[PDB]
C-alpha cells in the first residue's frame, strides 16, 4: 500500500477528477510512507477509486534525512521530480483538480516545488496539506505563492521541526491521526468547493 503511481500507470483517456500528489517523509518507503495511504483510502471513499489518482513522489527523491539541512529543506534533485509530477498531471488529464500533500522532508519538498511551479497549474491545486512541516516557521506557515486559505498545516506542539530546528522529538512522529481525520477531510472539502457535489 506504500508504493502507488496512478498518474503515471493511468490512461489518458480514461482520467480522474482529482490527482493528489503526496511526498513522503524522511527515510520512509514506497512513495508514500507512513501517512499518505490512510490519507487515500478516505480520499477514495469520497471520489470513488476511478475518481481519484494517488501518486507519490518517487523516481528522484529518496528522502534521505541530511537533505533536510540544504537550502530549501530537500535537494534541487527532489524538487525537479515533484514539479515533474505537476507537470504530467497538467498534460495528461487538464481538467482534473489537484490536491497535495507531505509530511516532514515531503512538506517542504511540496512548499518548494508549489513555489516553483507556472501559476497554472499551480492554480489548479485546490488544496494542500503538511504535516510536521520543517520550514513552518521561516516561511511563517506558508507555502510562497500560494493562498492561505487552499493550506492547512498540521504542527504538533513540541514537534522542533515546526519552532526552526531539525531535531526530531516524539511528537513528529504522532502525525496519525491527522491523515485519519482532519488532513483528507481538508482535501475533500476544499475539491468540493471548485467542483461541487
Amino acid at each position: 500500500r506504500t508504493t502507488r503511481d496512478d498518474l503515471i500507470n493511468g490512461n489518458s483517456a480514461s482520467c480522474r477528477d482529482v490527482i493528489f500528489i503526496y511526498a513522503r517523509g524522511s527515510t520512509e518507503t514506497g512513495n508514500l510512507g507512513t501517512l499518505g495511504p490512510s490519507i487515500a483510502s478516505n480520499l477514495e471513499s469520497a471520489f470513488g477509486k476511478d475518481g481519484v489518482w494517488i501518486q507519490g513522489v518517487g523516481g528522484a527523491y529518496r528522502a534521505t534525512l541530511g537533505d533536510n539541512a540544504l537550502p530549501r529543506g530537500t535537494s534541487s534533485a527532489a524538487i525537479r521530480e515533484m514539479l515533474g509530477l505537476f507537470q504530467q498531471a497538467n498534460t495528461k488529464c487538464p481538467d482534473a483538480t489537484l490536491i497535495a500533500g507531505g509530511y516532514s522532508q515531503g512538506a517542504a519538498l511540496a512548499a518548494a516545488s508549489i513555489e516553483d511551479l507556472d501559476s497554472a497549474i499551480r492554480d489548479k491545486i485546490a488544496g494542500t496539506v503538511l504535516f510536521g512541516y520543517t520550514k513552518n516557521l521561516q516561511n511563517r506557515g506558508r507555502i510562497p505563492n500560494y493562498p492561505a486559505d487552499r493550506t492547512k498545516v498540521f504542527c504538533n506542539t513540541g514537534d522542533l521541526v515546526c519552532t526552526g530546528s531539525l531535531i526530531v522529538a516524539a511528537p513528529h512522529l504522532a502525525y496519525g491521526p491527522d491523515a485519519r481525520g482532519p488532513a483528507p477531510e481538508f482535501l475533500i472539502e476544499k475539491v468540493r468547493a471548485v467542483r461541487g457535489s
